[PDB]
């Protein structure tokens, strides 16, 4: 696949890869991620000592920032071994009498009782004959005041954009197929009710929606300048046609971000 050294020349230090949130217009790039996950993670009332699922984890930095902010014990999942390693390296080097673990293991696989569960764009990547199947997993891990704040895109059919004023066009189409024929996210993505009708079958309540999408944009600008500032970098880490798929990834999603074709929300999820 693809170096953390090429995810290097783009990535803020956090080595967060999904939607910031610009909680101050002039925050930097790392405060922005760091905002983001403050904010999902505030919304699960974390006290000391609780433990913290993260479902998917990547490269590990909201683990991190739940440990030091937040003084939680943390477990985080994830399907890759790049993800999985710079996790487990960055967890052990925090200095914390807390158990903080990394783990290169899928939620299907995990069953250990949590009292919370945080997933930035993870839910993405699961099959949608999996939807359910994750919120009833995550509901049985739970305890009975337990929450879940699920960060995650989705997408729109045509009749929904229309009504907003928004059409597809052939080059969307061209751009979908794009992202699914390449290594990208956002060929296949849940539709909201994907996520919200089967949290709510699982038995989870909606309590609060918060929508990013203009966030989204302003994360993708900023990689994809990050990614040009450090083009001969890239090209020699990788070669010049990944630096530019990865430019034409970066910079088709903010556009697409921008006109409101998709979104990624925070969905807080009880009990
Ligand atoms: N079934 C599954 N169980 C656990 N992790 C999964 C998973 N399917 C995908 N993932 C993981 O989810 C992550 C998506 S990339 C998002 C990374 C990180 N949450 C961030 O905010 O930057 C990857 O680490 C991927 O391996």
């Amino acid at each position: 696949d693809i170096s953390d050294d090429f995810f290097a020349l783009f990535l803020d230090p956090t080595w967060v890869y999904t939607c910031a949130y610009f909680e101050r217009d002039d925050m930097t790039l790392e405060e922005a991620q760091l905002a983001k996950v403050d904010l999902a993670l505030d919304k699960l009332n974390l006290e000391p000592g609780m433990t913290l699922l993260d479902v998917g984890c990547g490269w590990g930095g909201a683990l991190v920032r739940a440990v030091e902010k937040y003084d939680v014990n943390v477990i985080g999942l994830t399907l890759s071994r790049n993800h999985y390693e710079r996790s487990k390296d960055r967890l052990a080097a925090i200095g914390t009498q807390r158990r903080a673990e990394a783990r290169l293991q899928g939620w299907e696989e995990f069953e250990e009782n949590v009292d919370r569960i945080v997933s930035f764009e993870a839910f993405d990547a699961f099959k949608k004959e999996r939807y359910l199947t994750f919120f009833e997993r995550s509901y049985d891990i739970l305890p009975d005041d337990g929450r879940m704040l699920l960060h995650s895109l989705f997408t729109y059919d045509r009749r929904w954009l229309h009504e907003q004023g928004i059409a597809l066009t052939m080059s969307d189409l061209r751009f979908l197929k794009f992202l699914r024929e390449s290594i990208f996210p956002g060929g296949e993505l849940p539709s909201e009710p994907d996520i919200v009708d089967n949290a709510q079958a699982a038995g989870f309540t909606i309590e609060h929606v918060q929508l990013l999408q203009q966030h989204y944009a302003r994360t993708l600008d900023a990689w994809a300048a990050n990614l040009q500032a450090a083009r001969e970098r890239a090209i020699a880490v990788q070669s010049e046609e990944v630096y530019n798929n990865f430019m034409h990834y970066l910079t088709g999603c903010a556009e697409r971000f921008r006109r409101g074709l998709i979104n990624v929300a925070q969905f807080t999820m009880t009990k």
